[PDB]
């Protein structure tokens, strides 16, 4: 794909230093398990679709996939069930408001699988009729296949704090239950618990870069070469990420970078350059809107230097 | 040389034309006689690549007005004349998530994007401040003629009169914008709305609109004459805005199925751009419930299902 | 060093491993699918001397949950944090003489020992009072990482969920203890039970568990790092409790044959300590009718027959 992973790596290693010289803002402070990471942590990982890899910085420190798991769970649900069944319950258009807003569209359905309501509904669609242990096992095996048997684990310390502080998520779940937005025969409390478990899965920059690369490749793992996702699933996931991946900021992002990227509250930016590569940027500092300052600066510098877009 | 066949491509184009011709249609205007006089049987397609290759099928010689297909063009003109930083100082770039005619602004008291009515009015105001309306219209007309490669671009007086005597929602939006002080210093709101109504009444043919879209596809260089008419930044911003909020609230769903920058007009015209490949204009007066031609939507869906694109 | 040669001893350990490998086995879990998916062929042994020397034979890199081998560690943590006199104010120090999952207290209406389920629940309640479960788990994990010499210690979520929806007897025991006022003032029983289920789901390998047993044998000093992790009173009380009722109603027979402090879990794990000598961990999913690994029991018996120890 890139016949210059030498000078290209030099460009990456200079954008890294360019983005390192930032102060930024806060980290998180909503749970103690994320307001502990040192602000000076800053790492970048890149995996091309041909298997070539390159990492620079603190790319070996595990961190939770707080909000970067929504594209992956949506892809899993679409692959298991299908586009028409998955979108029978959720929409495919941006809402124009914050991700934690308590309102539905004109059809009394969640606007998209990227807002909290859509994410909860999509979580309710995975492996119906089975207990949470088997659901978690299935999702973890799918993620291990996605990342090419890299480091994927569970952070129980984050899961306990997140589970006892999701009042807005509980309100959204009860609102969805009252409006009959769930498939028949679903326990809302168990669905919310499984959602909290999924949000607590932790990876490094290497495994996240491999996941982004396998999304770019079209369901084929660049390292192993095993098909993990159907083309329809990855295409729909990329479309959703481009449309409403950054919530109300998304359009502005598409105005400047124009690439499918997803941002988490743990200071993680997972971006995909289709047919080219997948990258993960980690910087626990966050700005006022909810994105890592170093990650956003790196994305802007990357799109300014190389054409991409 | 981007598509070096133009024989099987045109064959598939005609096949899709015939397939989409079977659609019944729908209500066209039902509110004014100017747009209600067009028979539903009219349906034409025009394709122009970035090499000068042209192909027109159906009835592509019947002029029609550019109701909402002129917003990307006026935004591109404003960006080219002024600059991205200045033009986006007054309007936003994120989709609103509601109808195009809703009376509300974002957290910065600015129009959400140049594609909504308020954004279009502000962008119209931004063009050639402190000049007579006749000079502004002449400038825009010559810019459109240069962009279309000296094709047929004209004016429809009856349509302009109908819009100016029927469009009071735009007057409400303009007064609301003037109250919030969203206009540049030293502008007249009534003249701005008159110029907006004049711009909305410009009429073109299908081949001229296809060349106009192919100009954006090529990157500011006219596929026919080869003269540079737009800066690359203006074309890039126009394409980004069209992909984000080209079809308003429905736009995202469009991007889920077709995934191409397209703009829809009240006069049943779909102007779509395949970047670095080509541009198409599909005219079909009959409209669906949300203001889009059923034949144009069906043609776009069939095309994206046939060829890879997206 | 404790073992001057550590070369013939390694050969003896290998011979013991091969001798014990010939056993057929039995059932594994039969109650949850997380522990029922392990193949019977898995069989590993890890030995760590108090001076840092290590030796592992077999599948010693496969993680497994510390089902019932965490009770000595949690009791040691509680004693180190609080004190011997405060910890035993709530639990006894004598064998009950019956099964571990028995709903009865001694003459003082207290759990018989910290090894039965009631004593384990009370000791869990005694750890880090007045704090939420997240910080309790963080503290316990930090203590285990310090004790294990920064080896592999992690969490198994699927096993944890299985325990949550499979632990009816533990809920009955917790309610029985709550009725009899066996808990410290200001405690939520359901939170204590959830924390107990979390603690039982911590997973390690044979290497880390061997290191933990080595620190227990060394008197709170980790053989690898050399950092004091436990007080002498804590390790002495833990060893005394393990020797008294480590294997429940079978423990006496163990003390009649092996005579070493050992703890057995339902995940096919035997954690044994030879004081002032070394610590060992044996893993074999195959279990007998009494809840012990057949390979581990055979290995322990033949080891105590070959070398003096006892």
């Amino acid at each position: 794909v890139i016949p210059d992973f030498m000078s290209f790596t030099s460009h990456i290693d200079e954008l890294y230093e360019s983005a390192k010289k930032q102060s930024g803002g806060k980290v998180a402070d909503y749970i103690p398990q994320l307001a502990k990471f040192s602000p000076d942590l800053w790492g970048v990982s890149v995996c091309t679709v041909d298997g070539q890899r390159h990492s620079i910085g603190d790319t070996k420190v595990p961190f939770c996939l707080q909000s970067c798991v929504k594209p992956l769970k949506y892809a899993i649900a679409v692959n298991d069930l299908g586009t028409e069944y998955v979108h029978r319950y959720v929409g495919k258009e941006p809402s124009g408001l914050r991700f934690n807003k308590l309102f539905l569209n004109e059809d009394d359905k969640p606007h998209n699988p990227m807002v909290n309501a859509g994410a909860i509904v999509v979580t309710s669609l995975i492996k119906q009729g089975v207990n949470n242990a088997e659901k978690f096992d299935y999702v973890m095996q799918f993620l291990n296949k996605m990342a090419g048997n890299e480091y994927v684990g569970f952070s129980n310390a984050t899961f306990q704090s997140e589970r006892e502080s999701g009042d807005r998520n509980f309100a959204i779940g009860y609102y969805l239950k009252e409006k009959k937005c769930f498939p028949e025969g679903t326990d809302m409390v168990g669905i919310l618990d499984f959602y909290f478990q999924l949000c607590s899965i932790e990876v490094t920059c290497e495994s996240a870069s491999v996941m982004a690369a396998t999304l770019a490749n079209g369901g084929f793992c660049p390292i192993t070469g095993e098909r993990v996702l159907s083309p329809e699933a990855v295409r729909n996931t990329l479309s959703l990420m481009h449309s409403c991946g950054m919530y109300d900021f998304s359009g502005q992002f598409a105005f400047h970078v124009g690439l499918p990227a997803k941002s988490g509250v743990a200071g993680g930016i997972l971006l995909v350059v289709p047919n080219v590569m997948g990258m993960m940027c980690w910087s626990p500092p966050l700005d006022k809107m909810g994105n890592s300052v170093k990650g956003i600066h790196f994305c802007h510098d990357l799109v300014s230097l190389c054409n991409f877009h």
